[PDB]
């Protein structure tokens, strides 16, 4: 069987907090995927999409998507994005969690956009996120057996660091604006059982080993966003999420 590659909303599963802002008023797009619209943080605030069919780390894998940042500090805003491969489903991702906190679904692995502050995520001390503007970081994670979440894979606090959005509103300058539409890599190398993130002009680098994953069993992908909540101080902004879905393209190997 040789790769194909997809492209459209008809080939993703919608789970939980997860629509479609049809005409976006500032940004050159139509028909994004959305998360976190009209709900309050808290435990329900989360959604997924699923692809439709598996993946193996026998074979080549390739995902490319646009995604739009709230412009919103890391206190009032979302999570984050969770690229995340799963053997389970997106009902799992929200009865159980993903890659975005200290725990979520177990043996879950894949990349981690952060962008919203949690007093209770050990990783988010580590990543120095606590403060003004809107601090985040990126890294590959994985959930072990029960859950829990750790950093895998290449990266330093120092390295990791990114500013999701800012606030300017120049299309001129060269310069990464996170609260616009930026493109997202996520790529396995089965000849080299490595996984790389591109996001920002930065790269993370992670084994296959160190993401814990099956080398064989089949997998579900999920791209994942939240706004669980940091409190109850009632301090909180929409934390709407935007990802291009139409325009995403993602290459595998059928069986
Ligand atoms: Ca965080
Ligand atoms: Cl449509």
């Amino acid at each position: 069987i040789p790769p194909t590659t997809v492209k459209g909303r008809d080939n993703y599963d919608f789970y939980g907090r997860v629509d479609i802002e049809s005409n976006p008023t500032d940004l050159n797009a139509t028909n994004l995927t959305r998360y976190n619209y009209g709900q309050p943080p808290g435990t329900t605030t989360a959604g997924a999409v699923q692809f439709k069919n598996q993946v193996s780390f026998d074979k080549d894998f390739d995902f490319n998507i646009r995604v739009a940042n709230n412009r919103q500090s890391n206190t009032t805003g979302a999570d984050g994005w969770g690229f995340m491969f799963s053997k389970k489903d997106g009902d799992d991702f929200l009865k159980n969690g993903g890659i975005l906190r200290e725990k979520g679904t177990p043996s879950a692995a894949g990349f981690r956009i952060d962008t919203g502050y949690y007093n209770n995520d050990p990783l988010d001390k580590i990543q120095k996120q606590a403060g003004q503007g809107y601090r985040g970081y990126g890294t590959f994670v994985k959930n072990d057996s029960q859950g829990n979440t750790s950093k895998v894979g290449s990266g330093t606090p120092s390295t990791d660091f990114l500013n999701y959005a800012d606030n300017t509103t120049n299309d001129l300058d060269g310069k990464f604006h996170g609260q616009k539409l930026n493109n997202v890599n996520l790529k396995y190398n089965a000849s080299n059982q490595t996984f790389t993130a591109t996001y920002a002009g930065k790269t993370w680098t992670a084994t296959l080993s160190e993401l814990g994953l099956s080398p064989t069993d089949s997998y579900n992908f999920l791209v994942t966003s939240s706004q669980y909540g940091n409190g109850n101080s009632g301090t909180y902004a929409s934390g709407v999420m935007r990802a291009d879905l139409d325009g995403a393209t993602l290459t595998y190997t059928p069986k």
